[PDB]
């Protein structure tokens, strides 16, 4: 095959990759912090923490939803997905997380 | 009125590391995409294409006239650090970016 510089995707996947590309290639050494602040920092530090923290919070023991709206985080949907995530989330996740989840 | 105005203070570094640490270990297997849609997906997918449009354009897109504050499409705030992204940038980055900017 001979793709000419990939293609112009319709959805957001190019600029996206930029933020990533540096983020990853950086952690290799230690610039990921200064880079993180370059293309990721506002709703990011807020909403991104949340999601990886609400899911890793209840998907660790058994449950935990009666924590009442934490407002600063959400309190409506994103808080109750971590549960149904069993299906909601992709399937290729159980393939790896079996290991990144029980290992912790 | 009182909430979300000037009380900015949230030294996050835990849930944060999850989003990161999780990715780093995944990019190896190559499933960081399905995971991204997890630790990042809403204001993230957007606010990201943003900081990237500005940063990336500031380098080879010098032409930045049909962008100056299109108001609802970026944030007038975004385009401010973008003027100081110059001085205030980290130094040792000049030694790495040679590689993360020219090559990719
Ligand atoms: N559900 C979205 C992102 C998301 C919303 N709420 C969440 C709570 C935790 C983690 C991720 C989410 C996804 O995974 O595509
Ligand atoms: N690094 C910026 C985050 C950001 C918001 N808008 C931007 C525009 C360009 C680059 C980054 C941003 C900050 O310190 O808040």
């Amino acid at each position: 095959q001979s793709p000419y510089s990939a293609a112009m995707a319709e959805q957001r996947h190019q600029e996206w990759l930029r933020f990533v590309d540096l983020l990853k290639n950086a952690y290799q050494n230690d610039l990921h912090l200064p880079l993180l602040n370059l293309m990721l920092t506002p709703d990011e530090r807020e909403a991104l923490g949340t999601r990886v923290r609400i899911v890793e919070e209840l998907l660790r023991g058994e449950m935990s939803q009666r924590e009442l709206k934490n407002e600063l985080g959400a309190g409506i949907a994103t808080i109750t997905r971590g549960s149904n995530s069993l299906k909601a989330a992709p399937v290729e996740l159980r393939q790896w997380l079996e290991e990144v989840l029980l290992k912790s």
